[PDB]
């Protein structure tokens, strides 16, 4: 199981394994009418966004039916990248222009619901550093293969300190089934539209763990099955920003399992020098504010 | 206040400070009959425990009453280390002969109560590497200058991980008037033998927050001060154990917040080689079991 796995190896939920031995070619076909989308979240990545694209581009009008870059406010190149790249970009704004912005990742991947049409719809970073051209195939692939999967989350191996140390412990101790999950935080995985629509999306970093535990609480650990995408590299996030990630993943987690969350952000105390002779405060925001299902704002 | 900061300051809850004027000479006089234990927990600290015992020993039969070594089921030269630098060793079993032992760190600590006499006792890991010889004049501070204070926390430069992702986050979420606590996991404090013989301790590496929350909820964040220790070095802990730290962090404080904690412990995911291949799957134990009030056991 876990003793051999290759990239594109699935397990589902009964501790059972399946090793994928479709051609790309074949997983088209198998889609039965089904379209897909691939969504690509945004913020300022003009130096690895266009290497990503590049990654999925061949697939467009085949497999993949429309690749969208949700570009959230990036002041960068960002834009002209993708464009260049193939890939359409959709701004939070020409998403869903009826509905004021919120600030932070969760918002984005909200609004690509709405900037959207797939049947399925798969997530993946732009900040990934030379993503396997499989990605979105071994994302896909449970979901094609008819067995009740509605969400396919992956693991990787790193070439991940808030997934280790809050992410995975919170989970053991609230949501304990999910403790099989390797990597719940991962931005990339793939998911129904009938459910991805149908729950709220959590904001900021909060929002891949919310739609983890939405999913098992609302269709149990069934419908979620996991991809080894392998060796996975991508951009190091900046390590001042790990309290702010961690404190709303406390949040979104807290909330789905029904524990008052105090909405007050993490102060941070950071030395102004080796001494520690005076400390700047800086304090993070935090959010309790999920947005509702799709459903409820852009039917279809 | 945090914008001019010397070693020995004193952070009371009402935001106001204080900055030291006594000589260790004047503390010891300040005692006023009371007696002061200073307790190092030790496992397996044979290279670095000299070095600390060597810091306090010139307070003994002074400022400091005695000074114990709590050793945790050591099997390196930790014990004859200890007695060769002039402290005194107690093992668990010594301790508290009569109850049978539990693993962990809190079960140390708790232990160290009924092998102590002082009615203030100031804990002091073994692995602090050049400890300045005034951490225990420090930590007793605020408590011979009798203002209400039963707890003092330290602070310090460090020359974190759980303490800046999961402690720090959980607290500014489930008990967010100690958000000003910089250090809440920190081995070095100081309280009166009233407070820590009158509430449980908790299991393993839950032991510091379990005493800060457990002090805050009972007596308010008025009785607890904070002191600024400067530059404190110490040994690495491994990397591997920080998620089973996390766990019992968790653990200990959504226990203390009145949620149910699973139990269940952290199950760890790791590589068996750079291809993510294979994964060995390691589960760390937790526990939800406090040690009830010393005074339940070996009341004085």
């Amino acid at each position: 199981g876990l003793r051999d796995t290759r990239p594109g190896d699935t397990w589902l939920a009964d501790r059972s394994w399946n090793r994928p031995g479709w051609t790309v070619a074949e997983l088209e076909a198998a889609k039965a009418g089904r379209t897909i989308s691939v969504v690509l979240p945004a913020l300022d990545e003009e130096d690895t966004i266009g290497s990503v694209i590049d990654s999925i581009s061949p697939l467009v009008d085949g497999l993949v039916d429309e690749l969208i870059v949700l570009d959230s406010g990036s002041t960068d190149d960002t834009e002209i990248r993708a464009v260049a790249a193939g890939a359409r970009v959709v701004s939070r704004e020409q998403a869903l222009p009826e509905v004021p912005i919120r600030p932070g990742k969760g918002e984005a991947l909200w609004r690509s619901l709405a900037a959207s049409r797939g049947d399925i719809v798969v997530f993946v970073d732009s900040d990934l550093i030379n993503p396997h051209p499989m990605f979105v195939p071994w994302l896909v692939g449970p979901l094609l293969t008819g067995d009740g999967v509605h969400l396919v989350k992956s693991f990787y191996r790193r070439p991940g300190r808030v997934t280790e140390l809050v992410a995975r412990p919170l989970l053991a101790a609230l949501r304990p089934e999910l403790g099989c999950i390797l990597q719940p935080l991962g931005g990339e995985y793939a998911a129904t539209r009938e459910l991805l629509t149908s729950v709220p999306f959590a904001p900021g970093y909060g929002v891949e763990i919310g739609l983890l535990v939405d999913t098992f609480d609302r269709l149990g650990l069934d419908a979620i099955a996991q991809v080894n995408l392998g060796v996975r590299e991508h951009r190091n996030r900046p390590l001042a920003e790990l309290g702010a990630m961690s404190r709303q993943v406390i949040a979104t987690l807290l909330s789905r399992c029904g524990i008052p969350d105090s909405g007050v952000g993490l102060t941070q105390f950071v030395a102004d020098g080796p001494e520690g002779q005076s400390y700047t405060q800086h304090t993070w925001p935090v959010s309790l504010a999920d947005r509702p299902p799709m459903q409820a704002i852009r039917p279809r």
